[PDB]
């Protein structure tokens, strides 16, 4: 319960944050939320900014994706279907993670420098799946860069969908896959 | 200079936002920034909701581009995002206060979501024009509309995952699959 206690101020961390963000969120709130004093949340963590990149680390992507490729015997279309649905339903699960990395993302935070090594691999990952299924001859882009660009921008930004209008990752992969007519 | 007045409270409300938020600024903070008293706002735009929004209807945001450019869809949308890019780059509170709304859902962003709606139905016009003359060539207009505005509304995002060529040639290059020029 001592682990207990802290996935209790972690559990917490991640609740009480994504409702404010940084600025608006206090460890007091956090320390009530998982029903435990001010003082045993900032021992544990030692201060807010640790705490809220302590979030990251316990809830992000950094050791959580498998190599997909490998995984789907080299099938860039498998790997990367597969790479896209845990990537999104990792988020989904943890939503705050994109949420706050969004905010921080568009706004060039100073905490933005040590959130984002919680992302690096994951866009790695798919940087090798888009250039093997191009190299395959099943995707086609102008950029890589471009590419990866617009696709983590819209996988971050669930919410931004819905706002549009009123099957994201079906549609990525009707993207790349297309081949221009020319 | 009555307009400069007004100017002014429009310019301090929208810094002041940008900085905290809809819930974490006041009309106090806002007069005080641009020097008028509190009854002075309130006179010309009377409370922090209709402020908020008055702020979004002097800068969110609009000509017919494929008009403009004479039919040609390349040159209308490299136009339009130009435009759209110049813009949110001198308005990026815009752009947070946007995402804000987005991501918390309030019942702001209905009345905020129309200095945007305007925007996209034409970038879409651009793109369907793009596609029957053969210019651009993508599987989905939709999705095609929802990463460009997603990356053009937040270009901030951009330099984050670059981490060397430019957002509206990179979009252009993404239709045409062709070098920019």
């Amino acid at each position: 319960s001592r682990e207990q206690t802290m996935e209790n101020i972690l559990k917490a961390a991640k609740k009480k944050f994504g409702e404010r963000g940084y600025e608006g969120t206090s460890i007091q709130e956090i320390a009530k939320e998982a029903k435990v004093n001010v003082a045993m949340a900032s021992y544990y963590f030692n201060g807010k900014e640790n705490l809220y990149y302590e979030v990251f680390k316990k809830y992000g992507l950094a050791n959580e994706l498998p190599n997909f490729l490998e995984k789907n015997q080299f099938n860039p279309i498998n790997a990367l279907r597969e790479y896209l649905t845990v990537f999104t339903t990792h988020i989904k699960e943890n939503p705050e993670i994109g949420t706050l990395a969004y905010e921080e993302i568009i706004k060039e935070s100073a905490r933005l420098e040590k959130i984002k090594p919680y992302f690096i691999g994951s866009f790695e990952q798919l940087k090798e799946i888009l250039q093997e299924g191009e190299k395959q001859g099943v995707f086609h882009f102008f950029s890589i860069n471009h590419t990866i660009h617009w696709i983590t921008s819209i996988v971050l930004f669930p919410k931004f969908k819905k706002f549009i209008d009123g099957g994201l990752v079906s549609r990525i992969i009707s993207a790349l896959t297309d081949k221009p007519n020319i």
